[PDB]
């Protein structure tokens, strides 16, 4: 109404998941390892723990190790959250995981997995060393 306990709940809950968007939208680097892709509640999560586990494949072909292995390390990491809940929940199961390199060079892998209160109405899945959530955008904007 005005001064209502839930108002603050809900600025912790933009200003968080606020966060989360304008550091990945602000995450890049230089070796194709940025796997994000979006779970919407409809897909089974099982059916992309074996579409992940071929996606392996990919790097295999990719003539730059440093790019190969990080690719497998990112597709690891995805695959864990995946069977960590083994769950198809209504909000969907988000994963987020990109490495990006500093001023001196040095690249960062962020592992970061969950089902937040962002239920979307399309499964995404894009990887070309940067990514950017779509539907917490346009969920945002509204």
């Amino acid at each position: 109404m005005a001064d209502d306990p839930s108002a603050a709940d809900r600025n912790v809950e933009i200003w968080k998941i606020k966060k989360l968007i304008k550091s990945l939208e602000a995450a890049r680097g230089n070796g194709t390892s940025m796997i994000s892709l979006i779970i919407p509640p409809k897909d089974q999560i099982s059916r992309v723990a074996k579409m992940l586990a071929d996606q392996f494949g990919t790097a295999s072909n990719i003539k730059s190790r440093v790019n190969r292995l990080s690719v497998l390390g990112a597709i690891t990491s995805v695959q864990q959250r995946l069977k960590l809940y083994n769950k198809v929940p209504p909000n969907g199961l988000v994963v987020y995981c990109g490495t990006i390199v500093t001023e001196e060079g040095k690249e960062k892998k962020v592992n970061i997995d969950f089902e937040p209160f962002k239920p979307i109405n399309t499964s995404l899945y894009l990887c070309d060393n940067k990514f950017h959530t779509e539907a917490l955008t346009a969920l945002l904007s509204d």
